């Protein structure tokens, strides 16, 4: 299994998401991809010991309790095996996920995923065990069960078997030719490698100009991409 | 009658259980604050393979969305929306990045129909007749829209009202015991003064913005009060 995933959730149901469908499924069917989860709920003390706790110094909601955390932890770090295993805090305060960042993680040989909820985790247990903590967009969630799920299906899609340039997609085509008085660009239909390759470069500098204009002040243009956005640009 | 209307179309119904069955999103089901409903293209195939995908034109690796099983679905969502003002937003790495600001704009609808791509995407011709908005989760690409689609769901049912201001990173949270393998909960939340408690919170709220992610701080303007206490954190740290 290339890519062995561990997630430390009280929610472990909520998996089935990408453990039953999409290519995350197939990875773990194609036995490409191992997905476990760890319930802290369990490695608890007693029955009346809670996963989570009231927040010292008062206020709303609860805490995750560092015991459970530390337990549930520990167990997939003992069923992970030799494997060097990268402990991810799914966290709004996490550095924002990339494809450079998903590509990192893709290097990985074992990756274990703390999703937390609304009121979070105690402190002491992320600076004692936590490696990376990661975001997926600026924007508030009510917990990390979705980025986790995120962060696999992201990573997955990089598996060898399981299936970019700082630039967005060109548009994509199919049958019919002709649909509700809107055709095809004959580029696609009649034209060789050299010309569609062109063309579908110059939509995807053009489509990133117009709408992610961002992702070029980072990038470098080529001659032949200086040349086909600015004849985009002018074309428009 | 409901707050929120929503139409996920999708091949993949059942992978929406993670927000039907859980969280905030569940609750507002129940409180009926807010409708969830799929259309799988897929109902809307001739063949008895139920194919949804066709090769794509000028050739090329994978296979497109057809636009005819896109338009069935669309088309029986907007007849279920009855009456409502909908905007059909399609799920895409090439959209718009929803951001906190996004979130609020798209909460101001009564009803939504998000369409959730596979494959290598949909029909440009499909987007351009029957789309309105264009919606990026984040500068990485995912191998469908259905995640994307329950996190924009998530992220706006928040903002419901009934369902449950800032714009900065959260402060450090501590629970039982008070000591644990050698570390110490900050004497400060010990104590329980409610003012003292309150501005030191500010304050590393403030202070771990600062540090990680200043970007969230230049698009912001402090008061006195806030522009004191990150200050006062600066200087205080090794
Ligand atoms: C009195 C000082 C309080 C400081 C105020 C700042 C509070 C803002 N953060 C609260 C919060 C923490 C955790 C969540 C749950 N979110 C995630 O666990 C999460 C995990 S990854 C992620 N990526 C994008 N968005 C996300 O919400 C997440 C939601 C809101
Ligand atoms: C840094 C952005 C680069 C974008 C260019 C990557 C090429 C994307 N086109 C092919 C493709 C289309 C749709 C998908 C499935 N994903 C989504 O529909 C999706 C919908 S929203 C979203 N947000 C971030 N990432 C995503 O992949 C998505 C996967 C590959």
């Amino acid at each position: 299994s290339m890519l062995w995933v561990g997630v430390v959730s009280i929610f472990p149901e909520m998996f089935r998401a990408i453990s039953d469908y999409g290519i995350t499924s197939r990875a773990v069917k194609q036995g490409l991809l191992t997905l476990t989860c760890w319930n802290p709920r369990v490695y608890t003390e007693d029955r009346h010991q809670t996963v989570d706790d009231r927040p010292f110094g008062g206020g709303p909601g609860m805490v995750m309790k560092i015991k459970p955390l530390e337990g549930a932890l520990a167990d997939a770090r003992q069923a992970a095996g030799g494997r060097k295993a990268k402990v991810i805090y799914l966290s709004p305060q996490g550095r924002q996920l990339t494809q450079a960042g998903v590509r990192e993680l893709a290097e990985e040989e074992a990756l274990i995923l703390i999703a937390g909820r609304y009121e979070g985790i105690d402190e002491r247990f992320i600076e004692e065990h936590v490696d990376e903590e990661w975001s997926i967009g600026d924007y508030v969630l009510s917990g990390g069960e979705l980025p986790a799920m995120v962060l696999v299906d992201a990573v997955t899609r990089l598996l060898p078997g399981a299936l970019t340039d700082g630039l967005l997609d060109c548009p994509h085509y199919t049958r019919p030719e002709v649909y509700a008085d809107k055709r095809v660009p004959e580029v696609l239909l009649s034209g060789n490698h050299e010309h569609i390759r062109r063309w579908r470069l110059q939509q995807a500098l053009g489509r990133t100009w117009e709408r992610r204009a961002d992702l070029l002040d980072s990038r470098s243009l080529s001659g032949e991409e200086q040349k086909l956005l600015a004849e985009y640009i002018r074309q428009r």
